[PDB]
């Protein structure tokens, strides 16, 4: 094994920072990115505490579909990355880069990435120490003849160079199962047997109408735990709102896939945090997002989604490393072996831990994410683990998994009920993670959580998550309900029929919308109420280190009832929020 070019794990997580090549401007002789970011500009803007954990992911987007175009663009940007000089110190500090080398089956009619050979990739790895890895993304919808053979070569060349091969894929049409050899294409399976320590596998939650979120994430987790991948994560995509046909927030009716560029702007900001929690809480450590202009920003500026949600979330997972593989292994009670493709795909988990077929969220943390691997693989490396002896490894074909009811009945024996209320909650050490799991329905949710004898009741509007940590002198609270008002995008439409018929915003229009109405002149949403009730408190708690999104919250309101040893905390807010309550138990 060659020395890894970087570490990627719970203590060293990774945020991919996508930059998408502007092919129209390339045709005009210019080297630029859609949304106006520049390689150097964007890197400099990345907060210094985040720099060791972020990598620039170049994507060839709509570069010309002919030989040389992607090589020429990529070489230009690699040169820029390599030669970067930190203006503060004057020293040459090469920017870490990942290249997107495979997408849309690398079809010559889909992507300029077709004309990027393994030999050229090897050459770049040897020429650029700052090239940390290569990226394959979204071929589930065009599963090319030799995709497995090519993935084997990408993993091998990455290992040869100590770089990572990162593959982001969703289990549509059995994609994850096929990747590991289900249909007899086994080159990647054999590659993985040798080179798994250089592989990252990620979900890509884009094609949301097919409902493969829970199953893909279960695979990513299980592949990791069973040593088929070095780490895992997810690419969370605001385009899910388009794929599922949604429009104005909470509005009734479905418009199908008809207003793409309005639709990818509409997902509530805080909901990206709710999706990301499913990665973190289950030991994942790699994060990436689309649409880049909404989730990250434009013109080397951070969008509010990035500044108020993703940045703050990512800082949290650095400060509190995800559960290690050893830890997750110890907590795992059930591990599924087999193909979700013949057990209803996403339907497998509906009314088990998801509330509907098309969602990226969970309705309970009781089982967290049940890990799994495709039937084609073996559980050998799993069983060889010291931490895996208390795990039940079960075939997906077992009678215990044959219906919704049998699953719940089986899982409930092994995963005890550990909170009350129709709301998402999962516990890790001294921390309760809570979120309202409604996607597009304006319904409050409530839960009752305990820290031993201390009772905490919460009431959350949709698109709200919290992290409640029992500390020695009280309770640390992180809250996020940041949701701006996107109604202006759906102006002039009073119903689904009129919305479907709006003029297209277009790619360029949506980028301009961001510049003119999101980066500035933002239509912030209304402040909204969160309630926390603590029972078993001695005296009126005190509040410390209160901060959050500028102008986004009223002072929290504490109402202590001596007789009943309890406090009611009312928060009115829209953004990220943080404070500590100090108190003693009664
Ligand atoms: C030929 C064709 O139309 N292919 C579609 C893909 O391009 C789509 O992928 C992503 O989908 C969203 C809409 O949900 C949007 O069109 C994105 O541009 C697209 O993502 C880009 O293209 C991919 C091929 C990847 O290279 C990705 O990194 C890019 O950002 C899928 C959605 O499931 O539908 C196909 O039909
Ligand atoms: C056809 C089309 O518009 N494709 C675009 C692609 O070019 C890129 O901008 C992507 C980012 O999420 O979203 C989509």
């Amino acid at each position: 094994e060659v020395d890894k070019r970087r570490e990627i794990n719970n203590e060293h997580p990774l945020l991919m920072m996508p930059l998408y090549a502007n092919g129209e401007e390339f045709n005009q002789g210019k080297y630029t990115f859609w949304g106006g970011d520049t390689l150097t500009g964007k890197w400099e803007n990345i907060p210094d505490d985040l720099k060791p954990y972020t990598v620039i992911q170049l994507h060839p987007d709509d570069l010309p579909k002919r030989d040389g175009a992607a090589r020429d663009f990529y070489e230009h940007m690699l040169e820029e990355a390599a030669k970067y000089v930190n203006p503060k110190t004057g020293k040459n500090e090469p920017i870490p880069v990942i290249l997107t080398v495979y997408t849309a089956g690398n079809m010559p009619y889909h992507t300029s990435a077709h004309w990027l050979s393994t030999s050229w990739i090897d050459k770049m790895y040897q020429k650029y120490p700052n090239l940390h890895g290569i990226f394959s993304t979204a071929s589930y919808w065009i599963w090319a003849n030799d995709i497995e053979n090519k993935a084997a070569d990408y993993l091998k060349v990455s290992a040869k160079n100590g770089g990572y091969f990162i593959w982001a894929e969703q289990n549509s049409g059995s994609a994850i199962e096929k990747a590991f050899g289900k249909n007899g294409k086994i080159a990647f399976q054999k590659s993985v047997d040798k080179y798994w320590k250089n592989l990252i596998f990620m979900f890509k939650n884009t094609p949301a109408a097919e409902g493969n979120d829970s199953t893909t994430e279960s695979y990513m987790k299980g592949l990791w735990l069973s040593n088929h991948t070095y780490q895992w994560g997810g690419l969370m995509d605001t385009w899910k709102w388009y794929e599922t046909g949604k429009w104005k927030l909470f509005a009734s009716g479905n418009i199908g896939k008809s207003q793409g560029d309005r639709q990818w702007l509409t997902e509530p900001e805080s909901m990206l945090g709710e999706e990301a929690l499913g990665v973190y809480l289950n030991g994942g450590v790699v994060y990436n997002f689309e649409h880049p202009a909404y989730t990250y920003g434009v013109n080397n500026k951070e969008s509010l989604l990035f500044s108020e949600v993703i940045k703050e979330f990512f800082r949290y997972v650095i400060a509190h490393p995800a559960p290690s593989k050893e830890k997750v292994l110890e907590d795992t009670k059930v591990f599924i072996h087999g193909d979700y493709s013949n057990k209803g795909n996403g339907k497998f988990f509906v009314n088990v831990n998801t509330d509907r077929e098309q969602t990226p969220l969970y309705m309970t943390g009781r089982y967290n994410v049940i890990p799994a691997i495709p039937g084609v693989l073996k559980t050998d490396k799993l069983k060889e683990s010291v931490s895996s002896s208390r795990i039940q490894i079960k075939e997906i074909t077992s009678p215990e998994f044959s219906s919704t009811q049998a699953r719940k009945e089986y899982l409930n024996k092994l995963y005890p009920m550990n909170y009350e209320g129709d709301i998402f909650a999962q516990k890790l050490d001294n921390r309760w993670f809570v979120y309202n799991y409604k996607v597009n329905e304006n319904v409050k949710q409530t839960g009752k959580l305990k820290f031993n004898s201390l009772e905490m009741n919460v009431e959350f509007e949709p698109h709200t998550y919290g992290i409640f940590e029992r500390i020695s002198n009280g309770l640390k609270v992180n809250l996020n309900n940041f949701r701006t008002n996107k109604d202006s995008l759906w102006s002039n439409a009073q119903d689904a029929n009129q919305a479907k018929k709006l003029p297209q915003l277009t790619k360029k229009g949506a980028i301009k919308w961001i510049e003119e109405h999101y980066i500035k002149d933002t239509q912030f949403g209304e402040k909204r109420v969160t309630k926390i009730v603590l029972r078993g408190i001695d005296k009126l708690p005190t509040i410390h280190s209160l901060s959050g999104t500028n102008n986004s919250y009223d002072q929290p309101s504490l109402n202590f009832d001596q007789k009943n040893h309890m406090v009611t905390i009312t928060i009115n807010s829209n953004g990220n929020l943080e404070f500590e309550l100090h108190f003693l138990e009664h």
